[PDB]
């Protein structure tokens, strides 16, 4: 029925159908060579107004899919003309997305390298925080090489896109991706490139670091670069000293950033636990008379807790390090953070935190 629908020119109203569609999608001639596989791309690829509303449609961007599958690369350059007419919007659909995500995929690598350097003049910011082009955004950086995404790296150079991109539940996760893409495999490629890339990246998530911590999506971002090792250990621990230190008690307590700070005291070197438990401990937050000490704050707070409760666990953990100054450095901290919530008990048992903080130090 297949020469029926190429006789009848009712391409359109097979993929415009679920059935249809579903016909078209299973009887399509895998191979370039066939006359029925030649007729039916051209049938497709005539009306580039057909063709782009084919692709955002809800049931004929499957069939665009299986043409896009079997395709040698003159079918493919007619296709990434055909895509790269309306790019911006077609990233935008439901539908014709999930087109582009395998145009990155399954195009050879300079018509995908097209296709992603015609977004480079575009709305950007719009595109990476929306709820389908982000799909699009971090498939170009997952799959495409840097050379290919290198003007996305200078987009978030500055730091107002960084900052609209990282606050936000789409655009965090292609922030996330792009580091995660320029991080993995470093020391194996015998120059500093993706270095540098990554570099201009973190300079602009240090310098925006308190802004970023305390927000509802924008913290995503610091807790993967603290929590991920390899090549962002280093950036963590500059995350630590020059953003997190001197502000420990006022992330503590607020309702993002104590998270931030729970990742950092779980992952921090030794060298940065000293400084941090300091910090908590008889140093900053002096409170010179009778008021409340960091730890008497954090202790009762419900947000600050949850990082009392890392700081037990860090320190638990930590007793059993190989070096011995370690072990009973974290042993002391220990036993100073036992000994104030042992004051402050019976006060702890009349909450729920209080008592999950005593329950946590029986197991």
């Amino acid at each position: 029925t297949l020469q029926d629908v190429l006789a009848n020119d009712a391409l359109v109203e097979f993929a415009t159908d679920k059935n249809g569609c579903r016909f078209l999608q299973e009887h399509y001639p895998t191979e370039n060579d066939n006359d029925v596989h030649q007729k039916l791309f051209r049938k497709l690829v005539e009306d580039r107004a057909i063709f782009l509303s084919l692709c955002s449609n809800m049931f004929g961007n499957f069939f665009v899919q299986r043409v896009l599958e079997c395709s040698n690369t003159e079918e493919q350059e007619i296709l990434t003309e055909h895509l790269a007419t309306d790019l911006y919007n077609l990233c935008l659909d439901k539908s014709a997305c999930r087109v582009i995500q395998l145009a990155i995929q399954k195009l050879d690598v300079h018509l995908a390298t097209r296709l992603s350097l015609e977004l480079r003049d575009t709305h950007l910011v719009r595109l990476s925080i929306d709820q389908n082009g982000n799909h699009v955004i971090q498939k170009i950086v997952k799959t495409l090489p840097v050379s290919s995404w290198t003007f996305l790296v200078d987009f978030f150079a500055d730091d107002d896109n960084l900052i609209h991109v990282c606050q936000d539940k789409y655009g965090c996760r292609v922030i996330q991706s792009t580091v995660e893409t320029l991080s993995t495999d470093q020391y194996a490629q015998c120059y500093q490139h993706r270095v540098i890339l990554l570099r201009s990246l973190m300079a602009g998530v240090t310098r925006n670091c308190t802004q970023l911590a305390s927000n509802e999506f924008a913290n995503y971002v610091v807790q993967h670069v603290i929590k991920c090792g390899d090549a962002l250990a280093v950036y963590r621990d500059i995350i630590i000293e020059q953003c997190l230190l001197q502000n420990l008690l006022s992330m503590s307590q607020e309702k993002y950033a104590s998270h931030v700070v729970e990742v950092a005291f779980e992952c921090a070197p030794y060298r940065l636990v000293a400084e941090m438990m300091n910090e908590i401990f008889e140093g900053y937050i002096p409170h010179p008379d009778t008021n409340r000490d960091a730890l008497d704050i954090l202790l009762f707070h419900q947000y600050g807790n949850y990082v009392v409760q890392q700081m037990i666990q860090t320190c638990v953990l930590g007793q059993n390090a190989r070096d011995q100054k370690q072990s009973e450095m974290y042993g002391m901290w220990l036993e100073k953070i036992h000994g104030r919530v042992m004051r402050n008990a019976h006060r702890l048992e009349r909450f729920s935190s209080g008592k999950k903080i005593i329950e946590a130090l029986q197991s």
